[PDB]
DNA sequence: CCCGTACGTAGAACTCGCCAGTA
DNA sequence: TACTGGCGAGTTCTACGTACGGG
């Protein structure tokens, strides 16, 4: 065989999203990869190691994109747009990462929760750092506002995706940006 | 009397401490100080017990939010009342916030459906208000309603996981001002 | 008449009797 | 005919859902 490890991680990411962590099985993974379960164990000595490798792959996909987006410009409207774009690009291309982060089913194993937390915190840090440097407010309050902003973006994105993309990505982004800028105050 | 109520409280405790999958009927019976057969006499399945706990918590949150939304037609005020109701929920019934938003049994759609309906009732109420008071068409109004509810829940989870570094009144006012004026009014 | 105990069983993460290609 | 190397056919352990001894 060739490097089956890469194809196994791709298949496992596909399978975990459909079944959930607990329901996914090594029998199902071997079945869909068309490889025997002992060979899979030859590559990954435990189910947890495979899970942490998938989680790490998805977090890095999102985080490098977010950092690169946040380094493009010092114009708050611009860094706002770049970050929201990075978020929508992630949720559209890596559907499995999206499901694994927002529909995580194995919180009972702290290494799992830590990978999720570090991924959520990278987003919070990028928004917070810009707001803190460019606002001078209370440190505690700025992080809370950054978290709210990130959460709002993810929830809008989840609405869009769960509705079978009823509007264009450009429309979803523009709506989110306009809402982030003028808030509820400019809706009526 | 009817031990059922105390059992639901104990089951909520066990699910929050251990998580759904790790929780066991043996542990719930142990902490309630009852035998496992009596627990099965009251709740025929772990899923049924979980759904009963979940339903209790959802009704707890949603009635508080809806009643908040009926107090006044000053949209800024109903924004504050609803967010306050949400923070109030997350502070008293600490176990419920975790059970709804840190849900570990995605494999059983009736669970996910009860969660979806709780989020959607709040979203529907906000959407209905935006549509009547803004002339916004459905897609944009619903997207904004979803954004507002998600933002409030995430702010509350940050605040609670950070051990409440500011007062709820402070937490509430900061959240409302950010929701109202957006980033344009942050510096 | 009824609670605490001790168990059957299901399901799945992990391993062992086959099976194909050489001199 | 024998040696390498990967696969169906067990093993066990864990935890849900019930059948013997006290009050």
């Amino acid at each position: 065989r060739d490097e089956r490890r890469g194809q196994l991680l791709v298949v496992a990411s596909d399978v975990f999203v459909d079944r959930g962590y607990h329901a996914a099985g090594m029998d199902e993974i071997a079945d869909r990869a068309g490889v025997s379960k002992p060979v899979l164990y030859q590559h990954f000595s435990s189910k947890l190691e495979l899970y942490l490798a998938v989680l790490h792959r998805h977090v890095e996909n999102l985080v490098s994109g977010v950092h690169q987006a946040l380094s493009t410009t010092t114009d708050n409207r611009q860094r706002l747009h770049v970050a929201v774009q990075a978020f929508f690009d992630f949720i559209e291309h890596d559907s499995q990462g999206y499901r694994l982060i927002f529909e995580n089913d194995f919180v009972t194993e702290p290494e799992v929760a830590a990978q999720v937390r570090v991924a959520t915190e990278s987003c919070i840090d990028a928004v917070f750092a810009l707001i803190s440097a460019d606002s001078g407010l209370d440190p505690h309050r700025a992080r809370m506002i950054a978290v709210g902003l990130v959460g709002m973006s993810v929830d809008c994105a989840r609405y869009w995706l769960d509705a079978d993309k009823p509007i264009s990505k450009s429309d979803a982004v523009e709506g989110t940006v306009q809402f982030a800028w003028g808030g509820l105050s400019h809706v009526p």
